[PDB]
């Protein structure tokens, strides 16, 4: 395996030939003045310690990003990548005042590469041809971005690159996921100071093929390139590392039908149609035990908890250097899903009360054992992956915080915190 850099005459034919969906504009093609109020609002979220390393898991193990991370984008949305969701930090579309104007100018930035894709998209389906539109803004409707950065003098022993001899990667090969189908990405490159060792690279190659050799595109200050189409999802890219450390703004259209603050509270609000909802107190009383109700019900239970409560607090209010937006929105979650701990535990009653009917709780049985299952091998996960060893290493304003978590006596919360005896039980009742 080989791979081609400018300075190949091949390489010129291969992009134009197989990358035609690769678009690069140079520094050249964008307003001085946005690159200094870009690279200032970097330093500027930088110097004021807004990125962190991701606490991740791949495969089964536990590991920090070699790259430090932000998600900025419109309020409420999440980004989704590796087990792990984002919570955007918001800017302002229709927190202090200098970490504001940095989202501001980022999504001034994200304001630009909109119409710069919109119009190669626009280029690329004239040549093609050589209703649509409404596909072409929408896979340009950029609502995130996710800011990078990586000093690699501190890395003690970067990967190299495993097919093309590339050199030293900063990240590996691998696609962006959980977008939109077919959407585009935009990234802008800010660089602070075989191919070049001491120049940024983006590398790309085609999925499950090595014998094709990759494409390493040198990227310089301010240089922008966009993947558009389908490349993300039909090619794989890196990141091969300079000798400076770099920047970089990854403009994505994330796919959040499942990922915003208002779908998953219309999820409560549909869990506590069951619920009587006279009075906030401690006696629930459910309106219907209709196997698919509580199935409905124990389901949205799991999403609230481990997909947005769970996911948060593992991040230990990081988000607190930069905003308060999710304060209130967490609270009212943890609100709401407190309200459903009451919920299961109604119906935990239910089907220990003389005079159901065995084939009624058979069939209520059949319906929430799977979440409860479900409920307690996520929360022995979620422990676990609070407490091993590289999460204790970190700093005690990024520690992960396993939350919701309540001992074994707490006279507030209903059911404990462990459900194997309880889940053990049900399983008995239905095959006895
Ligand atoms: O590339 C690495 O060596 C690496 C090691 C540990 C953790 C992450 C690593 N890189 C990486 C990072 Cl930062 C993001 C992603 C990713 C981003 C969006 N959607 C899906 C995946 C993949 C990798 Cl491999
Ligand atoms: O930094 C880049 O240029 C690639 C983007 C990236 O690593 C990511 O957003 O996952
Ligand atoms: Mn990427």
């Amino acid at each position: 395996g080989s791979h081609m850099t400018p300075k190949d005459d091949e390489f010129y034919q291969q992009w134009q030939l197989k990358y035609p969906k690769l678009i690069l504009r140079e520094a050249s093609s964008v307003s001085e003045e946005l690159h200094k109020e870009v690279q200032e609002a970097f330093l500027t979220l930088h110097k004021h310690g807004c990125l962190f390393r991701d606490l991740v898991r791949i495969q089964g193990k536990d590991l920090l990003t070699p790259v430090s991370r932000i998600l900025i984008g419109n309020p409420g949305c999440t980004y989704k990548y590796l087990n792990t969701r984002l919570f955007t930090v918001p800017w302002p579309v229709k927190t202090e005042a200098e970490i504001a104007a940095a989202c501001e100018t980022f999504l001034k930035l994200n304001d630009y590469l909109q119409i710069e894709t919109i119009q190669a998209l626009e280029e690329l389906a004239a040549k093609e041809k050589a209703q649509d539109e409404v596909d072409i803004k929408s896979r340009a409707a950029y609502n995130v971005t996710l800011l990078n950065f990586m000093d690699p003098q501190k890395m003690p022993y970067l990967k190299e690159e495993p097919y093309f001899g590339m050199g030293k990667m900063a990240v590996s090969w691998h696609h962006d996921e959980n977008l939109v189908d077919r959407s585009a990405v935009a990234v802008y490159s800010y660089s602070c100071e075989g191919r070049d060792p001491d120049i940024w690279h983006v590398g790309f190659k085609i999925s499950w093929d090595i014998e094709t050799p990759g494409l390493a595109i040198p990227l310089h200050q301010g240089d922008c390139y966009f993947m558009l189409d389908d490349l993300n999802a039909t090619h794989q890219h890196c990141v091969l590392a300079g000798s400076q450390p770099r920047f970089s703004s990854t403009h994505r259209v994330a796919e959040c039908s499942t990922g915003t603050l208002d779908y998953i509270l219309q999820r409560c609000q549909l869990a506590l149609q069951n619920v009587c909802d006279d009075v906030d107190n401690d006696d629930v009383s459910l309106k219907s035990f209709e196997p698919a109700v509580l199935k409905q019900g124990e389901e949205i239970h799991n999403e609230v908890e481990f997909e947005w409560l769970r996911q948060f607090w593992f991040q230990g209010n990081r988000y607190r250097k930069c905003t308060d937006w999710w304060c209130q929105p967490m609270a009212q979650l943890e609100a709401l899903w407190k309200k459903m701990e009451g919920v299961t535990n109604a119906v935990l009653h239910e089907v220990k009360r003389e005079g159901l009917p065995v084939e009624q709780r058979n069939e209520i049985l059949t319906a929430i054992l799977a979440s409860l299952t479900a409920r307690q091998n996520l929360r022995r996960e979620w422990h676990a992956r609070c407490q091993s060893r590289i999460a204790r290493t970190l700093p005690a304003d990024q520690k992960p915080e396993c939350r919701p978590y309540w001992e074994k006596d707490d006279a507030s919360m209903p059911l404990p915190f462990d459900l194997t005896d309880i889940v053990s039980e049900l399983r008995g009742q239905l095959l006895e």
